[PDB]
């Protein structure tokens, strides 16, 4: 049977490809994670149907501990694979399985160009420049859970001021372009955006380190096969090639 792949529109990972007509099925999509999926389907010899996650979320918990997003789709066995920039986290590992990472990254800062700012520290110890993160994203959770001084402080700011947190990267990137606002997000998106928007830039370096993995329901037989396939793609340099294909723009 074809595998059900849950995913989520997110540049440059998964996008509707441009067309004069209306496309349907898998042919609708293009992007880094679509190329990854094609590589995985070939190596492992499965067929698949792409389905965008209904609630358009990656996956977070509520106060009662219930999951939404692609994480939930896997938990309920409504999808066999999550092929997306799904950040590997301690908490998510308790609910689903991940392949080994296919991409490594970290939290960093998106901000308009040309300022005294050079680091998170510069950002926390001042007040003129607002800053925030996507609400309930892996990046926000990092600041919430942190015990580091400068990040407990930043979490204090972004959690008190109820305009600091944005609904998604799209809105957050809007804010950096219209207001005096710095977005806390993942370095993969920042590199993509700053290659295409020469008025934006990354502030400082990576403040943590993490990876993206293919999500499967806990105990899936495919997890280990996907890990083997990712290792093969690494050996063949195809993750390098795929990244340069979809990260290119100053
Ligand atoms: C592009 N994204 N940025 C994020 C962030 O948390 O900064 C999200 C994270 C997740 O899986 O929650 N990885 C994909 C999303
Ligand atoms: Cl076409
Ligand atoms: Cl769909
Ligand atoms: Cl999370
Ligand atoms: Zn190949
Ligand atoms: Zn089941
Ligand atoms: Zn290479």
């Amino acid at each position: 049977r074809s595998l059900i792949v849950t995913t989520l529109l997110e540049e440059p990972f998964v996008m509707f490809r441009k067309s004069d007509r209306t496309l349907y099925g898998n042919d609708r999509f293009e992007g880094y994670c679509i190329d990854l999926l094609k590589e995985l389907a070939h190596i492992l010899g499965f067929s698949y149907e792409i389905r965008l996650v209904e609630d358009g979320k990656y996956g977070a918990q509520d106060d009662k501990g219930q999951w939404n997003g692609m994480v939930k789709e896997l938990i309920d066995h409504k999808a066999d694979l999550a092929v997306a920039p799904l950040t590997i986290t301690h908490v998510r590992e308790k609910a689903i399985d991940f392949s080994k990472p296919f991409m490594t990254l970290g939290v960093s800062i998106l901000y308009r160009k040309g300022t005294p700012i050079d680091s998170a520290d510069d950002l926390a110890k001042q007040t003129k420049i607002e800053y925030g993160a996507v609400k309930d994203g892996a990046t926000m959770t990092f600041f919430k859970k942190s015990k580091i001084s400068t990040f407990e402080k930043m979490w204090a700011f972004m959690s008190s001021k109820p305009s600091a947190l944005v609904k998604n990267n799209e809105e957050g990137i809007q804010r950096t372009l219209t207001a005096d606002y710095a977005l806390l997000m993942e370095s993969t998106t920042i590199e993509y955006i700053t290659q295409r928007n020469c008025n934006l830039t990354q502030i400082g370096g990576l403040i943590d380190s993490k990876g993206y993995g293919i999500g499967t329901p806990m105990g899936s037989p495919y997890r280990d096969k996907i890990t083997i396939a990712i290792l093969q793609l690494q050996e063949e340099d195809k993750l390098h090639i795929m990244k340069e294909k979809w990260w290119r723009g100053c």
